[PDB]
């Protein structure tokens, strides 16, 4: 999966920008990466407390937010190909529960990724 190398980059970022990204996001991630529409991954993205946490499989505790998308639409969005709101619309990016904190999260992580 090409989006492996995504999750443990953001991993490796949060050891770094982690307290400053939980206090603004406050927040838990669920992601299920799948191939031929079957899950071929889950990762957290646990933004909640300390200096967040990246994992494999789902939340330890409940999610706020949970996204399905294919490996490949999850690099289109990476490399700036595809955009996240324009996928979710499409049909090709599922969001469950709380959809508009996953937009804070990418407005957050893009612009600790501008520094």
């Amino acid at each position: 999966l090409q989006s492996t190398f995504v999750f443990e980059e953001i991993g490796r970022r949060l050891k770094d920008i982690g307290p400053e990204v939980v206090k603004k996001v406050n927040a838990v991630f669920e992601w299920h990466i799948t191939k031929g529409g079957n899950i071929g991954a889950k990762w957290t993205i646990d933004l909640k407390s300390g200096s967040g946490k990246v994992y494999q499989g789902p939340a330890k505790g409940a999610a706020d937010t949970t996204i399905i998308l294919s490996d490949e639409d999850f690099m289109e969005v990476c490399l700036g190909k595809l955009d996240p709101q324009k996928a979710f619309f499409s049909g090709r990016l599922k969001a469950r529960g709380n959809i508009m904190l996953s937009q804070k999260l990418q407005m957050i992580l893009k612009d600790y990724a501008k520094l």
